[PDB]
DNA sequence: GCTAC
DNA sequence: GATCG
DNA sequence: CGATCGGTAGC
């Protein structure tokens, strides 16, 4: 039999006993276009988001769908895409309230070329979504993903050190080996090089950030957001965790839950969703 | 598989 | 990137 | 381990 996984109930209320009074969601929707014929948005109206991420948009902003101005619970939209590549990487930050502050990209000409971080300043805390540079088949882009990775982290410790922040989205690292079903077999492949890894690890101890999910549920095994379309993985669960919601400790006293949509279809990845007491 | 996820 | 030599 | 086949969106 397969190792299977299902999410447990949202526990929608804080330690302190307070309830949630802010619901994000994230979903790397492998084309924003297709993601929208499959029936993506029927899905987010269903879970009445306050603030939707989407990665691999792959759309330009005069492309895009007409159902996005369908939305009244997510009036606020913002999208980013690459300077030259089209139909490439694109990443969008959907919300109900106007934030204060909206800019795109991490401050490096380098890195802000494909259109892969949104960052949404709001009262209380700091919102960033991103689409983290793959290292690709053959780790070609390996070398990169590293000089990402650094000017990444740099920036993000920025970010946290004037106000807490939350940074959700596709950051492309299984980070350790419960975080995907085949652990050895991809010690030399995209998402769980060692390098990758590591980078993951001391992102987390130097901006400071924690894994809201794996805080939440530190020996909960098999829960994956990432299964790809071949070979059946995903009825197999053969996944990876691949998206997260990274919160400054500063908001754990806040943090109810970090779920994982696992059933909702539309993309190789699933939705996962945060719920805050602020 | 044209590329790149 | 799961799969099989 | 490493070569191979092989889902998919969008160009
Ligand atoms: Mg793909
Ligand atoms: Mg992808
Ligand atoms: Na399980
Ligand atoms: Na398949
Ligand atoms: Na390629
Ligand atoms: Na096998």
């Amino acid at each position: 039999g397969p190792a299977l996984y299902e999410d447990p109930p949202d526990q929608k209320t804080s330690p302190s006993g307070k309830p949630a009074t802010l619901k994000i969601c994230s979903w790397n929707v492998d084309g924003l276009r297709a993601w929208i014929k499959k029936k993506g948005l029927d899905w987010v109206k269903e879970e009445a988001p306050d603030i939707l991420c989407l990665q691999e948009t792959k759309c330009s902003e005069n492309k895009l769908p007409a159902e996005l101005q369908e939305l009244p619970g997510l009036s606020h939209q913002y999208w980013s895409a690459p300077s030259d590549k089209e139909g490439y990487s694109g990443v969008g930050l959907l919300s109900r309230q106007c934030p204060l502050k909206v800019s795109y990209g991490i401050g490096d000409e380098e890195h802000d070329q494909e259109g892969r971080v949104i960052v949404a300043e709001f009262d209380s805390f700091v919102l960033v979504t991103a689409y983290v540079p793959n290292a690709g088949r053959g780790l070609v882009r390996l070398e990169y993903r590293q000089r990402w990775d650094e000017a990444f982290r740099k920036f993000l410790k920025g970010l946290a050190s004037r106000k807490p922040l939350v940074l959700c989205g596709d950051l492309n690292v299984a980070h350790e080996e419960i975080d995907l079903r085949n652990p050895k077999g991809n010690k030399k492949n995209a998402g769980f090089t060692p390098q990758e890894r590591q980078g993951f690890g001391e992102l987390l101890q130097a901006v400071p950030l924690a894994d809201s999910f794996r805080h939440l549920y530190p020996n909960t095994p098999y829960a994956y957001t990432f299964w790809t379309y071949m070979m059946n993985a995903r009825s197999k669960n053969v996944g990876w965790r691949l998206d997260y919601f990274l919160l400054s400790h500063s908001l754990l006293p806040a943090l109810c839950d970090s779920k994982i949509r696992s059933k909702a279809l539309g993309s190789d990845h699933c939705p996962i969703t945060l719920y805050l007491a602020l």
